This record gives C-alpha cells, structure tokens and sequence, in this order.
C-alpha cells in the first residue's frame, strides 16, 4: 500500500543520485541502478526516457553529447543540486524532529 | 525552493509520528510538535483540524473521547500504523540503495 506517487518519487529520487555521482548515459545509469539495488530496480531505457524528458522539461537535469561514436551524457544542474540538497536538508530536519519526539 | 507539497508531507509526517508516540489530542500534539522542533514549528488549531478530517477521511487516523470535561483524543489507525511502516522501509531502502551509490 505504498502510492504510485511515492514509488515514483523514490524511483526519481534514485535516479537524480546517480547524475549526483557522476554524469552518465543511459545504460551506465540503468546497470548502476540496478547493481546498487541488489537487482531489485531494472529500469528499461523508454521508462528512463519519460523520466528524463520530465526532469528536463523541469529544469531538473540536461543532456549533452560525449566524445570518441558519441554516447549522450546527462547531467544534474545547478537547480537541480539545489533542489536535492533542499530536499535532503528539510527531511533530515524532519528525522531529527521525529528523534526528538522518540526521546 | 521546496515544493508546497512536500512541505505539507513533511508536516504529515510529523504529525502522524505524534500520534505513534501515543494517542494524544490537539494542544498535547502542537505542545509536542512545537518542543521537538525547537520552536521551529508551531501549528495553529485550526491548521491541524485541516490536516485531521483528510487524514481520518483517509483512514489513516480516528478520533474518540477521553474521560474526567472530556477531551478529544486522535489515534494512529492500524492500516495508519502500515502505510507509515511502508512508507519508512521503502525509504530506508531507498537510503542504502543511494548509500551504496556513494560507495
Ligand atoms: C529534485 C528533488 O530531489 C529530492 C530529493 C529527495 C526527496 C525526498 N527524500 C525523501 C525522504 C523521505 C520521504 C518520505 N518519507 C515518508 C514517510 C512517511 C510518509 N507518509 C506515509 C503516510 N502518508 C499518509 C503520509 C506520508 C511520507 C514520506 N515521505 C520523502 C522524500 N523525498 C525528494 C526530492
């Protein structure tokens, strides 16, 4: 009984800390992805692709081409840094407050 | 530049780990929300009636009558106590999905 809208955002949160590693083309992000989720997560490139064109449209992520047949790199911006350390700094406050209240 | 929305999750998710520490009614809830957040969060009454009648409408919390002029007190349902067990494992895991991303 987990909402769709919240395995989404976990699914997003996951996802934007891979780019937060590193910037990465498709098929790095989706085996790191499924690696570090002990084969648990395994992403398909078109469901990466709606994911992506969102994060973009929002000014989340953006894309470039790399170097040597060219791969197509995504990359994490400045908003989208920002909006993360905001998120993790808000709900680290929130599990500091719920500790408290566990004290 | 943290969404409305997750603001209001946040404060939810204060809320509703109150009520985990034990029935309580709504100047006992503001008292304790206001204490563990070190002034940061002090929630009007009225505030709390909103975020009540959805979360009981939802199911996830009730309410009944104390004893002594009675007072009201809310309660954590049982499928309440679930979702947020859901929710906090799904979290956790997406925590050391991302700390194993960091190794
Ligand atoms: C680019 C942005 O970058 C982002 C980075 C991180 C997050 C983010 N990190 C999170 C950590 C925890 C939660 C979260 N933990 C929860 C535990 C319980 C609940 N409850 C469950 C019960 N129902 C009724 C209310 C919600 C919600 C919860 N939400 C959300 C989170 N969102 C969002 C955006």
């Amino acid at each position: 009984e987990i909402p769709k809208e919240m395995l989404r955002a976990q699914t997003n949160v996951i996802l934007l800390n891979v780019l937060k590693q590193g910037d990465n083309y498709v098929y790095g992000i989706i085996k790191q992805v499924k690696e570090a989720s002990n084969g648990e997560m395994e992403l398909n490139e078109a469901t990466l692709y709606t994911i992506f064109k969102r994060l973009e449209k929002d000014g989340i992520i953006s894309s470039y081409w790399g170097d040597e047949g060219r791969r197509k790199y995504y990359r994490l911006t400045e908003i989208g840094h920002e909006n993360m350390r905001l998120a993790f700094e808000s709900w680290s406050r929130v599990d500091k407050i719920i500790e408290n209240l566990e004290a």
